[PDB]
């Protein structure tokens, strides 16, 4: 159960047993580019069910598609890069929030009349093997550059070596 800080160049990553083998999450990290996939879970490999957390232009994107397209639930703020940024996401059927450090939760939906997520793949963390199998709605083409220090379901911790089914171009973050 030893944790690890993980640092990400940009075309690596951690893929872990998927989140319905453990909706509220959290995840601390640390950006060196603003841009970039920090978590993905789907149902299958373009289209399915998805849920994801990602950077653009500074921006963090939640997404989910609970099988009507995509919610889509951006911070308010750009985030400082080369800072400690703590993110909550949550959801309950539809209805998601997303809230940055100690600021007001961003608030959003999916279309009705779908309410559940069905997860079937791995949890890929950082980037992911194939950008061409992840769903076209979640909107991303790139890995993550910069650190992971934390990443929770529920409370329960994931970023740990027991959790981990690979990790590619994956180092601990020293700098």
């Amino acid at each position: 159960s030893r944790p690890f800080l993980a640092d990400f160049n940009g075309f690596s990553y951690l893929e872990l047993k998927g989140l319905h083998t453990f909706m509220a999450l959290e995840m601390v990290f640390l950006a060196r580019g603003p841009s970039g996939l920090l978590l993905y879970n789907g149902q299958k490999t373009g289209k399915g069910d998805f849920v994801s957390l990602a950077l653009h232009n500074r921006h963090l994107e939640f997404r989910y598609d609970l099988g009507k397209g995509a919610a889509i639930i951006r911070s308010k703020e750009p985030i400082a890069l080369g800072t400690w940024v703590r993110v909550f996401l949550e959801r309950n059927g539809r209805k998601g929030a997303l809230q940055v450090g100690d600021g007001p939760r961003v608030l959003g939906e999916s279309p009705v009349p779908h309410t559940m997520l069905n997860l079937k793949e791995p949890l890929y963390v950082g980037g992911a093997p194939d950008f061409s199998k992840l769903a076209r709605g979640a909107a991303v083409a790139s890995g993550f550059d910069g650190a992971i220090q934390l990443v929770s379901l529920r409370g329960h911790q994931l970023l740990t070596q027991e959790h981990v089914l690979r990790a590619v171009d994956v180092a601990p973050f020293a700098g």
